[PDB]
């Protein structure tokens, strides 16, 4: 995907996390997915939705 902004959605489960773009992460796969396609160079800023 190269550009993507925002959250990609995926719902195995909530384990929710905040990326370093100040995103909100559903779960691992939402940070890892959505990173993976767009920035992942951003680290978990925080545990829990942002």
């Amino acid at each position: 995907a190269e550009d993507c902004v925002g959250r990609k959605a995926c719902t195995r489960e909530w384990y929710p996390v905040c990326g370093s773009d100040g995103v909100t992460y559903s779960n691992p796969c939402n940070f890892s997915a959505q990173q993976e396609q767009c920035d992942p160079n951003i680290t978990i800023a925080h545990m829990g939705e942002c």
